[PDB]
């Protein structure tokens, strides 16, 4: 099977999931509040390598596409075909990186660039905040995204 544009829709209606080897997070230094981009190698045996895939919104009155967290009260990420790119309403850290078209389940997501790969016992999913967002009619391409703890 291929994570085609299909697929993913398809894990995206059902507030789904897929697999991926490689997941981002965003560690903090508990002594400055200094954040850091780092990324771990999942492990299906482990079951920490579902990454969640979410349909993005469009909002036509305010020119925008945007993805509202569970038991959000505003809109959580917005992108604006004006810029475009991945933007917050908050002031959290974000990383991101386009998903590779029709890729075979596990290797969709291309290690991000400049961003060290640990090799540390997996973290738990509480310290992951990551997304695959999908665009409604493919306006734009699926992208992945990891922000840092709410």
């Amino acid at each position: 099977m291929l994570l085609t544009p299909e697929k993913l829709l398809e894990a995206a209606n059902k507030q789904g999931t897929v697999p991926s080897r490689v997941r981002y997070q965003w560690m903090e230094d508990e002594e400055t509040g200094r954040l850091k981009a780092v990324g771990y190698h999942t492990s299906m045996e482990s079951g920490r390598d579902q990454v969640r895939v979410r349909l993005l919104k469009h909002d036509f009155p305010n020119n925008r596409y945007e993805f509202w967290e569970e038991g959000a009260t505003g809109p959580t990420i917005l992108w604006t075909p004006d810029n475009p790119g991945i933007e917050l309403p908050t002031d959290t850290a974000h990383g991101e990186q386009p998903v590779i078209p029709s890729a075979i389940p596990g290797l969709e997501i291309p290690e991000m660039d400049d961003v060290s790969i640990l090799a540390t016992p997996m973290p738990d999913e509480k310290d992951f905040r990551d997304y695959i967002l999908v665009f409604p009619e493919n306006a734009f391409p699926p992208i992945y995204v990891y922000l840092s703890k709410l």
